[PDB]
């Protein structure tokens, strides 16, 4: 993996491996999120973040700040077949003072065409009382120099799925999956459960004939709070409708709100 | 990746993940054990073998043949770090009419010097009954040319740990983790539980204190039995002991029916 020319953007290839396919033999959604994550860490690295999944700055550390994911979304064209190398781009951009946002392209590396486009929107937080924050001046000039001044959107279109509203799930739910528990394999270095492990959640409750016969095009996260790696989730699926469907994680005792969302798929 | 110079054994370097480290920053034994099957995989696509965890010849294919992994023994002195690039060596050995054996040497890519090693035991059964069988002359003289002919073993010692017989833990368990059940990310491309998934299983009853204090230095672990999708397991842990050992035990959460049992040895940090 490289910054490119101008230094304003990161790009790394990815050989797909056997444990990470599906049943179409080619890579699952939760493989392409952690490629997603891979990138974006070796990114920060690149330009002299912390890599933690937090990627902070000199001050945010002295203030104890951190950044988390608000959404992620993302729409995949092609998945890429078991063996296959595919190549992801990303860059940062700063949003003023609502948090930054960190796009994605992936391209098959054979063919140089575009098999998927990811975006996901960042907020500040205290790391220690979970207190939102809007960015300062101090911190958002120190790290406008590491992204691209200009728009540049994996996203471009006008009211695209994106950054559509979604909304809550009225119980009954029309499918559902109980007592879902992280394992040490869902935490990362700093014991918190990963990002991708939602998503896994989300989709636990989407029929086995759908993932049969359906491919999966876009999904949409919405993450509200932390599961902490002794809760236990419900996760939830009501359809909407190509096949949608609205997904909302909850705590299982007191259902507590983790997380809501939306899937698209496309018949094989 | 690629053969060696002789064709019988497999070289593939990887360079560890952001997600793939635990809170060492260094390589999990579930990561190890995940790159072990995929520089198998590897090996077996480079000399003609099916591409499916099965590993099967044109002969086994037509007589509904598998092979499936009876154990797996891992030995690790040195996680690797994030960043870091692992190389690992893997070659197959035939053990007459019992079965198969695959071993994997795990090196520092920088050093070279050797931070793991890894021997698994297969044995062949019937897809569809799941019976076991000895291996036939017509279809083990069929993949004998691609392995050494003489012994190479990645645990030559005497009276070594990867050979010992395991217990079996006896009600109560000291720890214990209940409930535990596959996700979709658990699954193969075949809709089989991942063989690393219960490695993962057999850790969870191990207690978060030793986790903290201590390096995971050996694993062995017998597989008896498939969890399907739609089975619950329980994860059964009890302490046999500067080093503590552990006995370990897979049973399904309904009736106890066996799915795998184990040791580990830790080494305080
Ligand atoms: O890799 C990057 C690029 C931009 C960027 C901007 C803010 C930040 O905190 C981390 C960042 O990492
Ligand atoms: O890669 C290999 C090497 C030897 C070997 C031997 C038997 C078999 O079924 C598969 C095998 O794959």
């Amino acid at each position: 993996g490289s910054l490119t020319e101008d230094g304003l953007s990161y790009k790394e290839k990815f050989v797909v491996r056997s444990y990470e396919v599906g049943s179409n033999k080619t890579a699952t959604v939760e493989t392409i999120a952690n490629l997603l994550q891979e990138v974006g860490c070796n990114h920060a690295q690149s330009v002299g973040f912390s890599t933690d999944g937090f990627a902070t700055t000199t001050t945010m550390r002295k203030l104890h700040l951190i950044w988390v994911t608000a959404r992620m979304h993302i729409e995949i064209y092609k998945y890429p077949a078991w063996g296959d190398v595919v190549e992801i781009e990303t860059w940062c951009q700063s949003e003023g003072r609502i948090g930054t946002r960190r796009d994605w392209i992936l391209k098959d590396s054979v063919t140089g065409e575009v098999t998927g486009r990811a975006t996901s929107k960042w907020v500040m937080m205290n790391q220690d009382t979970r207190r939102l924050q809007k960015v300062s001046d101090d911190v958002r000039d120190e790290y406008l120099v590491f992204c691209p001044q200009e728009p540049r959107l994996a996203f471009p279109e006008e009211n695209n799925r994106s950054l559509k509203k979604i909304p809550k799930l009225e119980d009954p739910a029309q499918y559902s999956m109980i007592g879902l528990k992280p394992r040490r394999a869902d935490l990362d270095m700093n014991q918190h459960v990963n990002n991708v492990t939602y998503i896994g959640w989300v989709l636990e409750s989407i029929p086995q004939e759908i993932v049969d016969t359906h491919e999966l095009q876009v999904i949409t996260l919405d993450y509200r709070r932390e599961c902490q790696q002794d809760d236990v989730v419900d996760s939830l699926t009501t359809t909407t409708s190509d096949s949608q469907f609205l997904h909302l994680l909850r705590l299982s005792g007191d259902g507590q709100e983790i997380n809501r969302g939306t899937t698209l798929w496309r018949k094989k």
